[PDB]
């Protein structure tokens, strides 16, 4: 029998794999050790860590869910992460590339850290593009709203993923002029895209009057010999619900009403047209209700603005109740239901079925908190 001069016994170390691409190397923490200060003895330590600055790389735990890879906060000590001997911690790469289709409809390649929110992504991506009003606008996956709270990671989003910039909340509005030509153009996309993809709903009268300007737009001035039927791809033109329906002949009757309007004249009218509308900065969600004595819920619509909340009935789009944000006092979501407490400016709470109530909510409260940083700065 040999015996070791060299055992120690109780010791308390951490003994960890430290990956760095294909290098791995076990090294020994105190489990009281700071993140931070783990990644300086990985730095000072390893030459592979030396791949870029200390502020682009952090310690990550990876998961067979990836989605549940997690990265270690700076100011939080090792151990409060329930590591054991031999667990594996890469020091990994925080920026990622990101495919995002930006305002004007064009897919850029941004770089995003891996370990932040949506909402601190939305900030950098903002800045990118000179955007004040960054708490208006979040990103859908190719309406399927991401979470703001949440990063990308942990909501099953994956890097080849294209992801679309969109406005969510309808707070301020500036002035639409031809002195800024491609602000007018980015105006122009988003109340287009909107009306097409139907989250903005309109008449069929109004929605073949935006197509006529969208045909000026897009071809010039109307030529009777070119502009005739059967030209159109309706489905570029009109929301869904109204491309089974013949509207050709009333497009390019309004396309013909534009005469020689000018392209910066066309994006100018089609903008205030639909800020003209009752419909215009109105998010519409889709409940059912339950009326007094029916046992049947009759669908309705939600509608949510900077200012209230509204019922709206299904088809004519009417505003049958109104209350105001500051008359609510309560909310709540199930993935089932969607309530509402108005405290004394009501009797009884309205309750609904629909499978969005989170995503109600959750637009509840963040014009609330538009409106509450607001007066802050005020």
């Amino acid at each position: 029998t040999g015996t070791n001069p060299l055992y120690r016994g109780s010791m308390v170390a951490l003994s960890l794999k430290i990956s760095i691409g294909n290098v791995v190397k076990t090294m020994q923490f105190e489990p009281s050790t700071m993140v931070y200060d783990a990644c300086r003895m990985i730095r000072e330590r390893i030459p592979e860590a030396l791949a870029g600055p200390p502020n682009d790389f952090g310690l990550f735990l990876s998961d067979d869910d990836p989605k549940k890879g997690i990265w270690l906060e700076a100011g939080k000590a090792l151990d409060y992460y329930m590591l054991r001997n031999g667990d594996t911690m890469e020091y990994r790469k925080k920026q990622r590339p990101l495919k995002i289709r930006m305002l004007d409809g064009t897919v850029k390649t941004i770089m995003v850290d891996d370990s932040k929110t949506v909402t601190d992504m939305l900030m950098t991506i903002c800045a990118r593009i000179g955007i004040t009003n960054h708490d208006e606008y979040s990103l859908v996956r190719e309406l399927n709203w991401l979470d703001h709270g949440r990063t990308l990671r942990e909501q099953g989003v994956e890097e080849h993923e294209t992801l679309l910039l969109r406005r969510k909340f309808f707070y301020s509005d500036q002035n639409v002029d031809s002195r800024d030509p491609v602000q007018l153009n980015l105006l122009y996309v988003q109340a287009r895209d909107d009306i097409l993809n139907g989250s903005h709903p309109v008449s069929f009268d109004k929605a073949c009057e935006f197509a006529g300007f969208q045909c000026q737009i897009q071809f010039g001035p109307h030529n009777e010999q070119k502009h005739k039927a059967g030209f159109l791809d309706l489905k570029d033109f009109l929301p869904k619900e109204y491309v089974k329906q013949k509207g050709e002949r009333k497009i390019f009757q309004a396309h013909k009403n534009c005469g020689q309007m000018s392209e910066i004249e066309a994006k100018v009218r089609y903008v205030k047209l639909a800020r003209s509308l009752k419909t215009y900065g109105v998010s519409f969600f889709l409940v059912k209700e339950k009326m007094k004595g029916k046992n049947k819920l009759v669908p309705r619509l939600l509608g949510i603005t900077k200012e209230c909340v509204m019922r709206v009935d299904e088809k004519t789009k009417e505003v049958i109740q109104e209350w105001s944000l500051t008359n609510i006092k309560r909310w709540a979501a199930s993935p089932k239901s969607f309530t509402l407490d108005f405290g004394d400016y009501q009797d009884g709470y309205y309750s609904v079925q629909t499978t969005e109530g989170e995503q109600i909510a959750q637009l509840i409260a963040g014009y609330i908190d538009i409106i509450l940083k607001k007066k802050k700065s005020k």
